[PDB]
Order: C-alpha cells, then sequence, then structure tokens
C-alpha cells in the first residue's frame, strides 16, 4: 500500500522469481508520480525486463515452429494462432511501460543520467514491439523506436562520459536496433565501433562504482562488432 | 478442442515454456475420461511438475527469508509465503482430483498405476511440506500410504532397473529423509535400489538404460549426501 512497503514488496518478489507480482508493485510505485529512486529505477526495469523477455523468448520458439512447418496447414494454424495469443500478451506489457515512461518517468526525470535511461527503455520497448509488428504499422513503430534512442543518445554525448555504463548500454541497444530492426550493418557496426573507441580513449575518467559494468558493456560491443564483421 | 488438437498445443506450450498452458491443456485431456497415452500422461507429469515447482521454489526462498527477520518484512514474508502457499495447495488439489477422478481408476497396467500412485504420493509430499499442525500428520499419511503401495506394485510387477521402479525408490527415499526425518530408512530404501539395479544390469533395453543409469546416480548422490 504505501510506497516503502511496496518497494520491499517489489525486492522480495524479486528473489521469489515472481516477476509479474515485481512489475505490478513498481507500477504502483511509478503510478504515485513521485521521482524513482536509482534503486526503484533498477527494479522497475529488471522486473519488466523479465515480464516481456518470457513472452519475447516464447514468441521466438513458436514463430521459428511455425514458420518450420511447410506441409501441415492444421499445424502451422494453430503455431499462428498462439503466437498471435503470445503477442498480445507482450504487446499489452511493452504499452504498460511505455504509457509509464510518458506519463511519469520521462517528464519527471530532473537528471540527464535518468532521461538517458527512460529514453533509452522507450526506444527497447518500441523495438519490442516493432519485432513482432505486421507491416501496415511496422515503419511507424519503428520510427518511435528510432526517436527515443536518438534523443537519448544525443542527451548521453553532451552530458555523459564516454565510460558512463548507461551511455554505453544505450550504444549497445541502437546498434542493436540499427543490426536487427533497420537492417542497416554499417551504421550499427559504426555506432559501435566509435562507443568502443571513445571509451578507450577516455580510460582515466572511470570511477571504481561503474568499472566493471562499463568493461563489460565494451566487451559486449566488439562481440558484436566481430560477429557483424564476418 | 479435441484430443489430438489439445496433445499438439500442450507441446507447443512445452517448446514455449508456457507451463501454465501446457497443463491447462492436459488437464482437459485427461477430462474427456479416456485412459492416457504413456506420451500423454508424460505430458501431463511435466507441466504439472513446473506448474507447481515454480511455486515451491519461490516459497522456498520467500519461507527462509521469514526465518532471517527479526519488524515489519517479517509480516510481509509470512504473508507473501500464505499467498504463494494458496496458489501452491490449489495446483496439487488439481493434479490429485484428476488421479482420483481419472487416473489411477482408468490404469489399465501395472506400469501406470505405479505412475500414477507415485504421482499421489509426490503431490500429498508437496502439500505436506507446506502443513503445519493439524493438517500434516494426515496430509503425511496420504502420501505415504499412496507411496507404500506403489513401492509394493513395482517390486511384484517391475524389474529393479525400470526407471519408473528406480524412480518411486528415489522419490519415496526423499519422502522418508524430508518428510518423516527417517534418514536412517530413506538411506536404507535407495541403497536396495541401487544395488538391486547394478545386480540385474543386462536386463536393460537401449530404450531405457539412460533414463534409469541418471536415477541410479541420483540415488547415489543422495546416499552420499545423507552419509
Ligand atoms: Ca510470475
Ligand atoms: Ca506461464
Ligand atoms: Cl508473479
Ligand atoms: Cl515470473
Ligand atoms: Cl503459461
Ligand atoms: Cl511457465
Amino acid at each position: 500500500m504505501d510506497k516503502n512497503e511496496l518497494v520491499q514488496k517489489a525486492k522480495l518478489a524479486e528473489q521469489a522469481e515472481r516477476y509479474d507480482d515485481m512489475a505490478a508493485c513498481m507500477k504502483s510505485v511509478t503510478e504515485q508520480g513521485a521521482e524513482l529512486s536509482n534503486e526503484e529505477r533498477n527494479l522497475l526495469s529488471v522486473a519488466y525486463k523479465n515480464v516481456v523477455g518470457a513472452r519475447r523468448s516464447s514468441w521466438r520458439v513458436v514463430s521459428s515452429i511455425e514458420q518450420k512447418t511447410e506441409g501441415a496447414e492444421k499445424k502451422q494454424q494453430m503455431a499462428r494462432e498462439y503466437r498471435e495469443k503470445i503477442e498480445t500478451e507482450l504487446r499489452d506489457i511493452c504499452n504498460d511501460v511505455l504509457s509509464l515512461l510518458e506519463k511519469f518517468l520521462i517528464p519527471n526525470a530532473s537528471q540527464a543520467e535518468s532521461k538517458v535511461f527512460y529514453l533509452k527503455m522507450k526506444g527497447d520497448y518500441y523495438r519490442y514491439l516493432a519485432e513482432v509488428a505486421a507491416g501496415d504499422d511496422k515503419k511507424g513503430i519503428v520510427d518511435q523506436s528510432q526517436q527515443a534512442y536518438q534523443e537519448a543518445f544525443e542527451i548521453s554525448k553532451k552530458e555523459m562520459q564516454p565510460t558512463h555504463p548507461i551511455r554505453l548500454g544505450l550504444a549497445l541497444n541502437f546498434s542493436v536496433f540499427y543490426y536487427e530492426i533497420l537492417n542497416s550493418p554499417e551504421k550499427a557496426c559504426s555506432l559501435a565501433k566509435t562507443a568502443f573507441d571513445e571509451a578507450i580513449a577516455e580510460l582515466d575518467t572511470l570511477s571504481e562504482e561503474s568499472y566493471k559494468d562499463s568493461t563489460l558493456i565494451m566487451q559486449l560491443l566488439r562481440d558484436n562488432l566481430t560477429l557483424w564483421t564476418s
């Protein structure tokens, strides 16, 4: 009921691996209208990542099965219908997150760190809608994802250090957007490489707190470069 | 809606790791009242094992947290445990109702009789893990009686290397160790099952050797742990 009580409840749900309970708790905290602490922001993000992620993973298995059944018209129809059922769940999750971002999280974000984080998150959830969209609505959704990422990108470039894990994480996800959604491997590689190289160049300005996360994300950036290069 | 379609939906749901959907499909298949095939009963078993399993795992983390508290936090942990318990009991009672109404009555073979009686033992055991005081003694006896009848039929009708007989021995030994706190009985049961399987090891066929030997390894791992 109370804010602090809902946060302790979310942490308990996290430990129980009951992420729908966790998402419900952090949604309620967000809806109280106060700016989320760094802890609360991370709890919200973890909760919804796991809720949407379960559907994404399932949709990837059912869509793959649907495509890899040629002659079975009845079996393919079942897979198609189950895929659509899963899509509807996924869309409702994404729309709940995107509504929270638009109504509470983005307008209340009083620091560049926070604003970049939430705009990146907006980019991610429009990207998850884009993964699942049919041709008519897809171009619009893809553009919404790109615009969110692009605004996040410009703010992080202006306000944040190249080694900042949120700036690096944005570069990772935006490069993935270009590769997987926009089919633009050259743009994806150049964004990823530039982010990696800028972090390498400013290796002095990197504190002992965000020293691990930063270097882990840099490794992921370069892993994508080597993968996409072949 | 038709059995064959529901079975295919269950398999789809399994691939998707959507186990509530899978359990719902196999529940409705069972409720048509025809004896389940080997494939169908295994789908039902996997579905509900995962559905109850999620609650059991959650109940193991929230119960522990409640234990290690000194406060408002304890009452929150208690109430969340109780909520998880309610879900868990409703799952177990669904499975146990399917077992009483459909599965155990229609079981035409000793193999399937043992399979379902073991299952009955398992789901009362999961209720026993979560019971306190009055109800527990009664819950524990139902588990034990299900296992005991299964055990007698398996010894009579199945070879020591049969995976269902071995799996029963494993779960019944775990019942003795974890529910009845009878470690000597648990070890004796597990040791006998392992040794008897080792002694008749030419009585396997190329199909079931992998499952049998995996359970044998789990039996011995428990013996090593429990010593
Ligand atoms: Ca859940
Ligand atoms: Ca599920
Ligand atoms: Cl949940
Ligand atoms: Cl969950
Ligand atoms: Cl499900
Ligand atoms: Cl599931």
